[PDB]
């Protein structure tokens, strides 16, 4: 026969829903004690003069509800790159100079522990998402780690830049549709976030730029997502079905420059009021559907963007205090990882269920919820399905 | 009756492939003759006594094969804007200040047109791919064009960054298992590409950026991409097979580096020769499962990166003349408009096409290549068929 557009279709496109089958993790190695972040924070920018200003930011760090972070930057560092410390000087090549080459390097530890719990061919990965807030480059972040891990030249990338908080939201919804419409695909989905992009001095004018310094930290996440799974693959969620909206009356919320000083942080203390007052109309979208309106029957991921954000969702809903508990976990032991911390808290919920011996990777329930929350104000949802340990 | 994800996969997926169902594009006003290109440009970047290197530049504009390019820049905001007109003056304040508003209004422009063609209600818009070569921000383009065309707040977006030459094979790529994954999707997809971002200043030690200053131009296209046509829709060509690949021995051939002085180019005279060494492999890639070995049986649209990659790629095929008729058409009368390029040549050649009364839209052809060429070097290939006028 002649082989028709149609026939073609028919064969290339994958049967079952997009499963993730693998996560791995990793961060840079200098631990920070946010107990002592703010003595540190004042003495490596030469700001102990803003005593004020100092204890704002200790309040700011007490409430935080982080015990700590890694940072690429160290003492070190900071002292080799002083613009970086001033609040506001041209800064943006130091920074670049930086996270072009860090940013792939730690997706790589990310991705070889994705890849190992795997246990597939490298030489499988059909398909990369590469997502990072961190800088950008040509050719991207993704061409980069395609070198690093030796995956085919042949690797179909999709390099998503300067993204900020929704974008682990955002990297399931598009693996989700690659891994769905293409028999055989299996996606390797990277989120790394440093923070030598954002880190800057302090100021009493923009304290929205302080709360930054006191939640954000460095990570990177990897996911395996693909269709059809073969007995010698291990499933451990179903992404079920996506939606992104942006909140009514949110305007101007979350913005976020490149500019010669780097990456600038602009934040409206409406951002839990607003993801709090528009989460119900999310979750009936999601929910109604499948015949849930329980929602505290089903397994939470949220960016934990700050604290404020998941009390105001808690008590908004009346969520009971274990829905948010692998949330809180990451925001506790890592801070706001921006796009990657849904990744670690999804990697932290699966790990709680093992060591618990509970039913499911979903702390033994059956459907869950992943919420991303960033620039928009964006809202990310994507529901999910456990699988049976 | 519980609801299963094997069920629910089942009712959201597409049936019929990817189908373009309108293009549209817009430029800049001001229209940048070529043949006085090299007397503007040495004149506004204040380097008359540089004679020599404007004797070498007026050869890069005449050997160019373009006629002329439109151009967001223009005296007036040149002259406002000084920091632009050195080499390397910090400047990435002042380009970005331009870029961050003027790619989305393009975007908007060219995003209006396809709507207009494609005769449906903007509601029924279910996903938005913005591609951009030019600055960065948080929210991005694709939230500011979502506002700009009151798109649903619930449109799923894809902001594609700093991708370069390549991408306008990159989205359709995209849009390809969008579309295809998700009955009644609709996704816009625009790529906009302002050279505010690369314009600079010439010198002798940089001659690789000189001809970036003679070929980069303006301008920004749309298109609708669907499955499962209605009957009130009119399809323009199916979008059947993509491919990403990056090229051996090519580290380093294109590079950008988004720095304080703006987007940096670097760029190999290796180009056009790995290109041409490379493209019968993707080809039989592409056709090879199709039937197809003879190349001057299917219709071409090949990236416009520069005329000697055009010129090498027909004689390494034999193709005959008349085979890059449309992509030659869109490089002189435009200029290498990065990721929008191939988008204009799609456009190009359905106008000819109907013009000249052939029986399809690819030249009275059935099948046909797109090919994007950038950073990496990346490769993109789109396997099209055309429709019958
Ligand atoms: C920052 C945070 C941990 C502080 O904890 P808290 O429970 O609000 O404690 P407080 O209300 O005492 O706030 C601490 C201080 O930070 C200030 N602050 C909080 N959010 C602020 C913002 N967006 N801009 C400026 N200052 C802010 C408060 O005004 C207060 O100052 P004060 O003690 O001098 O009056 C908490 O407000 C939070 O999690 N906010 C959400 C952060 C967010 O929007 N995340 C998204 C990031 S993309
Ligand atoms: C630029 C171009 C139009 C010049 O036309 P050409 O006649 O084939 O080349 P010529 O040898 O006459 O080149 C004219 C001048 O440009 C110079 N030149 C061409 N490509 C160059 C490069 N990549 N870097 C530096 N100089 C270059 C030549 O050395 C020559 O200088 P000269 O006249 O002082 O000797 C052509 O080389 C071209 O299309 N190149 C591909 C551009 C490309 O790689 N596109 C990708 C963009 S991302
Ligand atoms: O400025 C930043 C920093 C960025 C980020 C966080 C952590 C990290 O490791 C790297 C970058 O996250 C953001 C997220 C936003 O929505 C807006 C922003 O302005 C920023
Ligand atoms: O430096 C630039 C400019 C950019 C661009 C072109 C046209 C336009 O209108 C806007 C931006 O295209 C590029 C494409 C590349 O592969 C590498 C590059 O370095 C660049």
């Amino acid at each position: 026969h002649m082989v028709s557009v149609e026939e073609i279709r028919k064969a290339q496109r994958a049967e079952g829903p997009a499963t993730v089958m693998a996560i791995g993790t990793a961060t840079p190695p200098n631990c920070v004690d946010q107990s002592t972040y703010p003595d540190y924070y004042f003495r490596i920018t030469n700001s102990e003069h803003m005593t004020e200003l100092k204890e704002k930011f200790k309040r700011m760090c007490d409430k935080s509800m982080i015990k700590k972070r890694y940072m690429y930057l160290n003492e070190e560092i900071l002292k080799e790159n002083p613009s970086v410390c001033a609040y506001m000087a041209p800064s943006l090549d130091a920074r670049q100079d930086m996270v072009v080459v860090e940013v792939p390097k730690l997706g790589k530890e990310a991705a070889t522990k994705a890849i190992k719990e795997w246990g597939q061919p490298k030489s499988k990965i059909t398909h990369l998402i590469f997502c990072t807030t961190s800088g950008v480059d040509m050719p991207g972040a993704d061409y980069q780690l395609t070198k690093l891990l030796g995956l085919r030249p042949s690797v179909k990338r999709y390099m998503m830049y300067q993204q900020g908080c929704f974008a682990g939201g955002t990297v399931l919804r598009l693996a989700k549709d690659l891994a769905e419409n293409n028999k055989g695909a299996r996606v390797l989905v990277v989120c790394s976030e440093i923070t030598a992009v954002t880190f800057r001095g302090p100021t009493d004018t923009h304290l929205d730029s302080l709360v930054g310094q006191a939640l954000f930290g460095d990570g990177a996440a990897a996911v395996i997502v693909g269709s059809d799974p073969l007995p010698v693959e291990k499933p451990l969620f179903q992404l079920v079905w996506t939606a992104q909206t942006i909140l009514p009356d949110s305007e101007g919320a979350i913005d976020g420059h490149l500019r010669e000083v780097g990456l600038t942080f602009h934040l409206l203390k409406d951002v839990p009021g607003l993801i709090s007052k528009n989460i119900e109309k999310a979750l009936v979208e999601a929910f109604q559907p499948l015949g849930i309106s329980d929602y505290n029957s089903i397994f939470w991921i949220a960016h934990p963007g700050g604290p404020a954000i998941l009390d105001q969702v808690e008590a908004k809903l009346g969520l009971k205090p274990e829905k948010m508990e692998a949330t809180r976990h990451v925001l506790s032991e890592y801070g706001n990882m921006s796009s990657a911390c849904v990744l670690f808290i999804l990697d932290q919920m699966r790990k709680k269920s093992i060591e618990n011996g509970l039913g499911t990777t979903g702390e033994g329930l059956d459907w869950g919820v992943l919420f991303g929350f960033g620039p928009g104000l964006t809202v990310e949802t994507v529901v999910l399905r456990s699988v049976t340990l």
